DNA sequence: AACACTCGTCGCCCAGAGTTCACCTTGGAGCCAGGGACGGTTCATTTGGGGTGCCGGAAACGGACGCGTACAGGCCGTATAATGGGAGCTGTCACGGATGCA
């Protein structure tokens, strides 16, 4: 929003912002990374016809990277059921 | 064993088979002369008929044109918890050389 209409913005409006950014978007990965033993062991079982272990953990990357995109805290639910269902 | 009769065979002699040799007729075979009518040709009609180009228009007909419906394929979302694979079967030998360790 500030970019086009907005101010131009002091060191210590800025600088602060950008960190939050970088540190929101570090959490993010977190998660993600940790997750990726949830992806696996759901992906683990649909091998065996059409493609490969790694091409299904691969895809259930890929559904971890979309359910924690639209994930929900405020509801108050373990993050693995909702994983799951976008995992699948 | 002694004795007294009738039948082919031939020649000859006269008449015609039928054949030749050899005489008169007469229906010609055709040759030409003359006269149709005749069928092939040609040319006058003769209006009975074929003919037609286009259209008023009536109706089919071919298609455009606009606007509805139809599954096929695609996108999207599901909130207890669910947090590291089965399986592979492997009896070769020669052997040159790199190669990870010596």
């Amino acid at each position: 929003e500030l970019s086009e209409r907005g101010e131009k913005l002091p060191a210590a409006q800025r600088r602060d912002m950008m960190w939050i950014c970088r540190d929101g978007d570090r959490a993010k990965n977190h998660l993600l990374e940790a997750n990726l033993r949830l992806v696996v062991s759901l992906a683990k079982r649909y091998t065996g016809r059409g493609m490969a272990f790694l091409d299904l953990i691969q895809e259930g990357n890929l559904g971890l990277i979309r359910a924690v995109e639209k994930f929900d805290y405020t509801k108050g639910y373990k993050f693995s059921t909702y994983a799951t269902w976008w995992i699948r």
